[PDB]
């Protein structure tokens, strides 16, 4: 036993290791979007290096997470990042779409940690979750679905005009 | 009697009252209109700051009239507020015609209490509606008039790119 | 159903939207104590301004209940803000009372929706009350407290002496 | 005739002349009231800057109308400056309740030259007053009744302690 650890349940200790990895899987996902949009063939500057700062974002919520594991005692055990599960993403509406979704599957799993730290009675990582991740996430959904609500009113996927705007006036000029 | 009082009819006392109610149901239209507009389904930023601005303006003229009461040596009654007359506003272009409405019933309200004031032969509160009422009405009326025209040289309501171009260029980035 | 919307009961837009309406009218009720300390037969300039910057701090908590509803994908609905319980407040005493009872009543309201949120098992809307409402209505309700004890300290309501001293040492000059 | 003289009665003439004369008296009287303050025997130092600053405004509002009549091609006209009703003025709450009534003396001539100068159809006049002189006049009637009302609550006149916060928190320190 870690001589530092106190209260912190294995079934915790082990649901942290799998919001690490997935958190790592969400980073990657947006570094292929970033990727795609900066292609010669998409060419949307200001959408890829949204989606790079996110990629950004989701690697240090993966750190902080392994910061938090060492601090009550447990122990980080990395797997695989898996891939992500397309290798061109459309245009602007589909890449956020997918984005939607991976943010409310990652909001998902936050939650079920968070169910699971209130079972084994972990104020210290409720706290955490709260404090560190349920804020920003719930923030990130409205934005994505505020920009997904933008891009059909501009007439995505047909209007190539609408997404060019969105481009220049929706994401911030990088 | 207040020891105050000079030169100040009932009957202007009781219609100041009415005023401050018609100001605070004024602002409380706008606050909706700002709800809507940050809703994720309409997601126009700047025009919901726009209409949060607005009903921040109104609840201040609606103060001015309560310590307009004051200084005079009438008495503020409070009457409920009621709700806005819509839960939801449809686009740009409805709301903004909404707002012309609004902003002319309570200029009309402004011109009938200066009426009053001038059959009761109250220059005071004739200085007061011409100084801090009339001229900014005026301009509040002209200002929403020309975005109507505006958001229907953009084609709106069916011109979704047109809605979207309207929040980036005719109401202030916030 | 809205694209954002993620664990997040009915029940709980619900009360929501009545914690919103209750803000406005705690909002209400301050703004018709600021009035009636301005009144010329009242004349305590500095409760006035406290009552007034109170009337604003529930205005903004209740903009910020509209922005956390459109956050999570739930809708504003608005209803009529009822006018404050009197039409006049007695003196400093009798208003610090009725300011007491309603902080206590807004207190309650947001504990009895922290219990919905806790059996809804939304820790998002659990942690937004514990970190945006629960410690500064505490903070409210000792301040008020504090007050009356030194209104009563001072003979009111019979010591005008001990109330224009309270209006001149105890609230921030204005 | 003046050369510049247009739109401009008779009447008006010689009414700007008596508001003139009056706005001297009402100088005169709160020079009466400063002296009285500074007494050895009264010595309430900032009630007495109080109505020396007083005397000072109104006489500045005096050569307003000297300038005016000039303007207009008008031709000033000076009387006898009658001397205080009361050479003593009791305490400062019978100096207060003198400065109210005479405050509602010259705004009630102030209404009447406006009534006077509307008769007349000269708008020039009517704006001057209502520009220059009635909401400054409604300010210093609502400031000295504010006053009036915090003397009672302070026990004037039988409470010297009370007379004496006053004059330490209630007007400017000089
Ligand atoms: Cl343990
Ligand atoms: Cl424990
Ligand atoms: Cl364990
Ligand atoms: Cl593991
Ligand atoms: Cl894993
Ligand atoms: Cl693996
Ligand atoms: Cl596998
Ligand atoms: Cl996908
Ligand atoms: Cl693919
Ligand atoms: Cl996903
Ligand atoms: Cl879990
Ligand atoms: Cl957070
Ligand atoms: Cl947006
Ligand atoms: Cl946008
Ligand atoms: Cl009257
Ligand atoms: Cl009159
Ligand atoms: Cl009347
Ligand atoms: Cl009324
Ligand atoms: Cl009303
Ligand atoms: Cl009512
Ligand atoms: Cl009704
Ligand atoms: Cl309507
Ligand atoms: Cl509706
Ligand atoms: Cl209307
Ligand atoms: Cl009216
Ligand atoms: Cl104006
Ligand atoms: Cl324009
Ligand atoms: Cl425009
Ligand atoms: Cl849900
Ligand atoms: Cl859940
Ligand atoms: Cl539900
Ligand atoms: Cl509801
Ligand atoms: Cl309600
Ligand atoms: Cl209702
Ligand atoms: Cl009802
Ligand atoms: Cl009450
Ligand atoms: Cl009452
Ligand atoms: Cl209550
Ligand atoms: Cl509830
Ligand atoms: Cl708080
Ligand atoms: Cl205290
Ligand atoms: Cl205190
Ligand atoms: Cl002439
Ligand atoms: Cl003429
Ligand atoms: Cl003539
Ligand atoms: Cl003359
Ligand atoms: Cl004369
Ligand atoms: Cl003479
Ligand atoms: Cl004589
Ligand atoms: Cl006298
Ligand atoms: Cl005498
Ligand atoms: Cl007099
Ligand atoms: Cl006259
Ligand atoms: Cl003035
Ligand atoms: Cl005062
Ligand atoms: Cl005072
Ligand atoms: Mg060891
Ligand atoms: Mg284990
Ligand atoms: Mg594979
Ligand atoms: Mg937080
Ligand atoms: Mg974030
Ligand atoms: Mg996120
Ligand atoms: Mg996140
Ligand atoms: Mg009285
Ligand atoms: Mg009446
Ligand atoms: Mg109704
Ligand atoms: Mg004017
Ligand atoms: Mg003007
Ligand atoms: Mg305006
Ligand atoms: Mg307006
Ligand atoms: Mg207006
Ligand atoms: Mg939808
Ligand atoms: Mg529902
Ligand atoms: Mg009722
Ligand atoms: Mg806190
Ligand atoms: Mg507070
Ligand atoms: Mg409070
Ligand atoms: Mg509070
Ligand atoms: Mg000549
Ligand atoms: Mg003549
Ligand atoms: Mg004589
Ligand atoms: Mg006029
Ligand atoms: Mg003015
Ligand atoms: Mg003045
Ligand atoms: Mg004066
Ligand atoms: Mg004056």
């Amino acid at each position: 036993v870690s001589q530092v650890r106190q209260n912190y349940h294995s079934d915790c200790e082990a649901a942290v290791n799998r919001m690490l990895n997935l958190e790592l899987y969400a980073s990657y996902t947006y570094s292929s979007m970033y990727a795609f949009f900066d292609r010669d063939d998409v060419a949307l500057h200001n959408v890829a290096e949204f989606f790079k700062e996110h990629s950004h974002e989701e690697r240090e919520h993966a750190e902080k997470f392994m910061k938090y594991q060492n601090k009550r005692g447990g122990r980080v055990v990395l797997q695989d990042i898996k891939k992500p599960e397309r290798d061109e993403w459309g245009n602007t509406l589909e890449a956020m779409q997918a984005a939607l979704q991976l943010e409310k599957t990652v909001n998902q799993a936050l939650l079920d940690l968070h169910k699971l730290a209130t079972d084994k009675v972990d104020p210290h990582l409720c706290d955490f979750l709260e404090s560190e991740y349920l804020e920003e996430q719930v923030k990130d959904i409205k934005r994505i679905g505020d920009f997904i609500t933008n891009l059909k009113r501009l007439g995505l996927p047909e209007n190539g005009m609408g997404e060019y705007l969105f481009d220049k006036h929706s994401v911030k000029e990088s």
